[PDB]
């Protein structure tokens, strides 16, 4: 009962050519030198590209395998050692076409802001309409609290208790949030406000490669108020070994469901097909009083902490665009449902 494979496309990666720009502590933390030696034994060649050094000599490549995320954001900075890096990578990819990018730097670039990347999942749902899933509002304040601020939220659907977070959605200044739970709190902009959804303090971050997913459970913020605003970051937060009093479940309330796979499926085709990023996590809480999946993170190539088949789930997604490449499987009009 698992009726596709990969068996077939994987004769083809022999001879191709893999590029890949991590971070050196990315390729610790995924022990990637074990992947690069798994391709081998396809035979295929894997290589650590060098931003700073002429991209061509370092080619032809097929594939290139990068999580520039935060170089592009300190690009956005005006890095200049960054801005160069990117506009090298740049200035390749436009003069190679052929070469498969996971994934397109377009496609980065929507997950770097929150608001931006809320939106289209927004949007994407609304296109879906299924009702076993829930876009909780929210919106972006610019401006310091003050005045307006309460007509402001309560216009875009905003209520108590909503979470802060930045507008920037990875790296260093991306993990410190705050729960507010009542007028004396807005102290605590710029930033993106989200509607907290009760939970029963169980997230699952699906774990997207391309064409296959896992779950893994993490542990999440509680149920939930003339209580001072809350303060946490995030890293404290949904590590697997994350263990604190703000995700410490008082008890089960109201639905409690693991997400459906029918409605992962859904999500990760659609927004695999909208944004065109294959590597990456979306973070799903099941709503307590709806039981609907609210997606609440999304995030370009993750930890995959917990995910044991990532390494040949990466080489059947690397197997699988070879073969759309090869064949033009190539996407035409508006994402089909
Ligand atoms: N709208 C929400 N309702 C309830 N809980 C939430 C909501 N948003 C975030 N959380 C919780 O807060 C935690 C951190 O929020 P999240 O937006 O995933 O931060 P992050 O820094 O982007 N995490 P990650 O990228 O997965 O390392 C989540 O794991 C949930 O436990
Ligand atoms: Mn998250
Ligand atoms: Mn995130």
């Amino acid at each position: 009962k698992i009726h596709h494979h990969h068996h077939h496309m994987q004769t083809f990666l022999k001879g191709k050519r893999v590029g890949y720009w991590l971070s050196e502590k990315k390729i610790k933390k995924l022990n990637f030198q074990a992947f690069a030696e798994l391709c081998r034994k396809r035979g295929m060649e894997v290589v650590q590209l060098n931003l700073s050094r002429p991209i061509e000599e370092q080619g032809p490549l097929d594939v290139i395998i990068h999580k520039l995320t935060d170089v592009i954001l300190e690009a956005d900075q005006n890095d200049s050692q960054s801005l160069e890096l990117v506009h090298r990578f740049q200035e390749y990819i436009d003069a190679h076409p052929e070469t498969i990018v996971l994934d397109p730097l377009p496609a980065i670039r929507t997950l770097l802001d929150r608001s931006k990347s809320y939106e289209l999942i927004r949007k994407i749902e609304a296109y879906m309409e299924d009702d076993r899933i829930c876009s909780p509002p929210f919106m972006e304040l610019t401006s310091l609290c003050g005045d307006d601020t309460m007509r402001l939220l309560e216009k875009n659907g905003l209520t108590f208790p909503f979470i802060c977070k930045t507008r920037v959605a990875h790296g260093t200044n991306s993990h410190e949030m705050a729960i507010v739970f009542n007028q004396e709190g807005l102290n605590a902009p710029p930033c993106v406000v989200q509607n907290f959804i009760n939970h029963n303090a169980v997230l699952y971050k699906v774990f997207v490669v391309g064409e296959s997913y896992t779950v893994v459970q993490r542990p999440s913020l509680k149920n939930f108020s003339d209580r001072e605003s809350i303060f946490f970051n995030s890293h404290n937060v949904s590590k697997p070994e994350s263990s604190s009093v703000l995700t410490e479940l008082d008890k089960i309330e109201g639905v409690f469901e693991r997400p459906s796979d029918e409605v992962i499926r859904e999500l990760s085709r659609a927004l695999r097909q909208a944004l065109g990023v294959s590597l990456f996590g979306i973070d799903i809480i099941i709503n307590n009083q709806t039981g609907q999946h609210a997606v609440i993170d999304i995030n370009a190539f993750p930890g995959y902490e917990g995910v044991s088949e990532f390494f040949t789930d990466l080489l059947n997604h690397i197997a699988t665009v070879l073969q759309g490449q090869s064949t033009a499987m190539a996407a035409t009009g508006d994402v089909a449902l």
